[PDB]
């Protein structure tokens, strides 16, 4: 098994073995994660189920990230719960740990989105002029789509 | 009376020195500013977008740097001011020719010790207060002059 590869099955356990609680799909390229929102920020109360995909050039590459349940965030695609391939890149690298997307890259991006060319344009610019209507929209979100009711 | 203090801010900040670019309204804007003299900064020039909420003076603009800025408080891949910081010196009261005449300035000649957006600059500025320098002037020159914002 290749250098890559070695660090996929490495990483994933890694991540396994760490608090986060993890769902494994078709193999160790695809697992869930549940993630809770982080506190002091709208997403406070949510809870969702995230989607990593480890690409075969992993760990030269970054994971693509989705939130499987439905999320209002301006570097999120709504539709499809698509995190910004642009962002995670900003932070990845061929050595980060896998177990910081969700201890410190998922809730320091959902405390702080960047507005600037985003993924939903509509939470971009309720962030930026409407903050409350923004917090509310989220609020609304997480009732509907990211509790534990609506989950099961 | 929030929304005619946010009409007359804007349209003082028009009628003032400062070149303003409005964007989708009067709530979102870019205003062309330059580097404060005596400061690592000095000669640089940076397109600055401010966005006002809808509660505004009450409630503080939002500010980021849209070319490249090496600070403390500022994320260097957004360009975002530490909301926090602003919050610190914002107040109804403050208008917006003072965000540039005043609040910038400061802050780019002393970096404020809240918990940094730019953890690398917050770094060189404490213990390699040259090295902050020399890589300020290389982010001018790269990102910041007005050759740099033709392209
Ligand atoms: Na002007």
């Amino acid at each position: 098994p290749s250098p890559g590869k070695r660090r996929m099955d490495t990483d994933v356990i890694k991540l396994i073995e760490s608090k986060h609680e993890v769902t494994i799909l078709g193999g160790l390229n695809e697992f869930v994660v549940k993630f809770y929102g982080p506190q002091g920020t709208p997403y406070e109360g949510g809870v969702w189920k995230v989607r990593v995909d480890l690409p075969d050039k992993y760990p030269f590459k970054s994971p693509s990230i989705g939130f499987m349940n439905k999320i209002f965030h301006p570097n999120i695609d709504e539709a499809s719960g698509t995190v910004c391939l642009d962002v995670i890149n900003q932070t990845w690298t061929a050595l980060y740990d896998l177990t910081n997307i969700f201890e410190s890259f998922l809730p320091q991006l959902l405390a702080y989105p960047n507005p600037i060319d985003p993924l939903n344009g509509d939470a971009a610019a309720m962030y930026l002029h409407r903050p409350e209507e923004y917090k509310q929209k989220i609020k609304e979100y997480i009732q509907k789509y990211a509790t534990e009711e609506a989950l099961k």
